[PDB]
C-alpha cells in the first residue's frame, strides 16, 4: 500500500496513480521573488466561528480532525475562490527532525511541519463530487516552525496518546480551529492537487506566508504516533510529506504587494 517508506513512498506512487506525473501536482516550491502580486484577488474570508469538530482519526498516514460539513458552518471564501468552500477536515505533515516536514517550501526552505485545512466547494454538493472537479477543493496551508508553544494546538497534542496506531479514533468535539491560525492572512495561491494518493488535480492552494510557532514538545508528540496498527511492529509516523513537484505551466500569485 502507498506510504512514505523506501519501497512505497512518493517515488513509487505513479505506478498506481499515474497522475502523480501530471501537469498540476502539489506541493511545489514557492519562489517568492517570481510570485506576483495579483490585484484581482478579493479579500480572503476564513469564517470558522461556528465550526463543529467531531472526531480525530489516525488513518495510517496522518491524523485527521474531522468536522460536520452538513451545513455551512466553518467556511472559506474570497481570495482566489468563486463561491463557498466548507471545512471537512484538517491534518498535518511533519518530519523526523525540525529541519524538514513541510510539503510546500519557500525559496527551497523546509519548515518543521505544515497544516492543511481541507475544504470543498458547496456548488458540487458533496466532497466526492467535488474531487471530480477542477475547482472542487480549497486547501489552506499553514507552515509550522519550532519556537514558542501554540496554545490552541495543545488540545490536539494531548489527545494523540489515545490514537497512537492506525485505525484508532477519539471524540474531538468543541475544538476551535481559529487557534491554529497566524496573525496575518497574507498568502500565495496556485492550482494544484491532493498531496497524497489519489493525487487528484482538484485543489486551489492557499498557502499563508506567516508560519505559526509550535514548541519542540508539541511537534515531538506528533512524532510519537505510529503508521502501523495496534500489535504490529512500531513504525513512527514521521516524514509523512511529499517533496515539491514540477511547477509546469503554472504561476504562483501573491495576495500582498
Ligand atoms: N504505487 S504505491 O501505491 O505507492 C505502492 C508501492 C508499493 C507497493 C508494495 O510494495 O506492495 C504497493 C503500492
Ligand atoms: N462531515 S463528516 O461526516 O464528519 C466527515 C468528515 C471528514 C471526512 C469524512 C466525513
Ligand atoms: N494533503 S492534502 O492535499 O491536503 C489532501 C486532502 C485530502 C485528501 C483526501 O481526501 O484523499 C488527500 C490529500
Ligand atoms: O500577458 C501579460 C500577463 O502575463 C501573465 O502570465 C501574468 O499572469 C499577468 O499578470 C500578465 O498581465
Ligand atoms: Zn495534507
Amino acid at each position: 500500500h502507498w506510504g512514505y517508506g523506501k519501497h512505497n513512498g512518493p517515488e513509487h506512487w505513479h505506478k498506481d496513480f499515474p497522475i502523480a506525473k501530471g501537469e498540476r501536482q502539489s506541493p511545489v516550491d514557492i519562489d517568492t521573488h517570481t510570485a506576483k502580486y495579483d490585484p484581482s484577488l478579493k479579500p480572503l474570508s476564513v469564517s470558522y466561528d461556528q465550526a463543529t469538530s467531531l472526531r480525530i482519526l489516525n488513518n495510517g498516514h496522518a491524523f485527521n480532525v474531522e468536522f460536520d460539513d452538513s451545513q455551512d458552518k466553518a467556511v472559506l471564501k474570497g481570495g482566489p475562490l468563486d463561491g463557498t468552500y466548507r471545512l471537512i477536515q484538517f491534518h498535518f505533515h511533519w518530519g523526523s527532525l525540525d529541519g524538514q516536514g513541510s510539503e510546500h517550501t519557500v525559496d527551497k526552505k523546509k519548515y518543521a511541519a505544515e497544516l492543511h485545512l481541507v475544504h470543498w466547494n458547496t456548488k458540487y454538493g458533496d466532497f466526492g463530487k467535488a474531487v471530480q472537479q477542477p475547482d472542487g477543493l480549497a486547501v489552506l496551508g499553514i507552515f509550522l516552525k519550532v519556537g514558542s508553544a501554540k496554545p490552541g494546538l495543545q488540545k490536539v497534542v494531548d489527545v494523540l496518546d489515545s490514537i497512537k496506531t492506525k485505525g484508532k479514533s477519539a471524540d474531538f468535539t468543541n475544538f476551535d480551529p481559529r487557534g491554529l491560525l497566524p496573525e496575518s492572512l497574507d498568502y500565495w495561491t496556485y492550482p494544484g492537487s491532493l498531496t497524497t494518493p489519489p493525487l487528484l488535480e482538484c485543489v486551489t492552494w492557499i498557502v499563508l506566508k506567516e508560519p505559526i510557532s509550535v514548541s519542540s514538545e508539541q511537534v515531538l508528540k506528533f512524532r510519537k504516533l505510529n503508521f502501523n496498527g495496534e500489535g504490529e511492529p512500531e513504525e513512527l509516523m514521521v516524514d509523512n510529506w511529499r517533496p515539491a513537484q514540477p511547477l509546469k505551466n503554472r504561476q504562483i500569485k501573491a495576495s500582498f504587494k
